[PDB]
């Protein structure tokens, strides 16, 4: 069947295997559990194609860095995700934009600007910045919450047509 390769990249913290887990596993994980590198394949069924969807859910750790360039090189599209209550994770979300396009060679690879926690109250950025920077990128806009599902299959689909148009 037709594979997409997503891979999910971000700071530490901002959600990234909540997402993944809410989208393959049906629930949130309210827990501490940090990602070295972890790989989810699931098939399913997208605007009634049946696809595979191999994901690589990614750590944010400040080192592994190097881990990085090689999953960048191999990955299809990518679900750049931050925080919406964590202005630094938003700050850095465009550090690894510029990855993606220098390790692909590329300012036309496949990608969503995802704010997660959209649950939380004490939100420190605000949708209308998230919107310039996927903007000038030439990129979606989505925000997520992994909690309460909401927005988490519309991050995930959108990529995958993101990559069906390209
Ligand atoms: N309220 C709320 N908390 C969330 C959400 N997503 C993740 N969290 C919480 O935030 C923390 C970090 O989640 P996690 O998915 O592990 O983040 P990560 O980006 O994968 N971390 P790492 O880079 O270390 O792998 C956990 O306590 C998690 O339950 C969300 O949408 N809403
Ligand atoms: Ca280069
Ligand atoms: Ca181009
Ligand atoms: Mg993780």
């Amino acid at each position: 069947m037709t594979e997409y390769k997503l891979v999910v990249v971000g700071a530490g913290g901002v959600g990234k295997s909540a997402l993944t887990i809410q989208l393959i596993q049906n629930h949130f994980v309210d827990e501490y559990d940090p990602t070295i590198e972890d790989s989810y394949r699931k098939q399913v069924v997208i605007d009634g194609e049946t696809c595979l969807l191999d994901i690589l859910d990614t750590a944010g750790q400040e080192e592994y860095s190097a881990m990085r360039d090689q999953y960048m090189r191999t990955g299809e599209g990518f679900l750049c995700v931050f925080a919406i209550n964590n202005t630094k994770s938003f700050e850095d979300i465009h550090q690894y934009i510029e990855q993606i396009k220098r390790v692909k060679d590329s300012d036309d690879v496949p990608m969503v600007l995802v704010g997660n926690k959209c649950d939380l109250a004490a939100r420190t950025v605000e949708s209308r910045q998230a919107q310039d920077l996927a903007r000038s990128y030439g990129i979606p806009y989505i925000e997520t919450s992994a909690k309460t599902r909401q927005g988490v299959e519309d991050a995930f689909y959108t990529l995958v047509r993101e990559i069906r148009q390209h």
